[PDB]
């Protein structure tokens, strides 16, 4: 799918460039417990040690570290391919 | 990826999903648990103080005459409210008057929801009823209310794909539903899925030899 296929493109360029200040709104990348990187938007910035992000592909909401944010490059944004799930 | 989590594994739906609760959280729900049947006990629900509504939390009285925290989701009728076991992950139709109010003392303000929704990564959920059966029952007879180890693989349009590992080193839940010939491999194409699939596959491999269960003809 084309999902499929920019997650693999999105990985290897983190991969090659490894990571960000979290606001509301905003686009990033977030490190899920698996250990991935997926594209996420904050929702919610409770506190530094705690970002509320909604994986936008995926549907599923999580609070952790902006320590585990990153930036989303012009390559991956939603003008690339839209958010596969609705916020 | 790597980090094995102790959980409580405590329904499997028969779409082959399951419910598990956090082992770290299991004391503090114990608490809660009697501490609300207690006051039940002392402040039963009289009708009807308690209006369902899709979506409103609620506590029902379950098929072992105890009470538990549930959220409502469809109203048929005030004889067949369907709701959802908020701690176990379990549904039930029930008549109004096995409902009451979720006072806030109990509330999920008080301690989350504690069931989580999760998938077996790496292999299909049977389409055909009657197999999908067969690996449901496979999977409630061997795990269903134990404790277990659970990986989080990845995430997906639903809930997360996950590995469970049974107690006592007995190995992984999943891939002995493929050894059994229960359930079929979902091919990852991911890089880092590479090793795993090809152990599943191998395993699919031996079923098939075996003329196991879907390999049977």
């Amino acid at each position: 799918t084309q999902f499929q296929k920019l997650m693999e493109n999105m990985r290897n360029d983190i991969a090659s460039h490894p990571p960000y200040a979290p606001r509301r709104g905003e686009f990033c990348i977030a490190k899920f417990v698996d250990g991935e990187w997926y594209r996420a938007r904050v929702e919610k910035v409770e506190s530094p040690a705690k970002i509320h992000v909604f994986y936008i592909d995926y549907g599923n909401r999580e609070v952790l570290p902006s320590t585990r944010l990153g930036t989303l490059s012009p390559a991956f944004s939603t003008r690339v391919l839209p958010a596969q799930a609705t916020e």
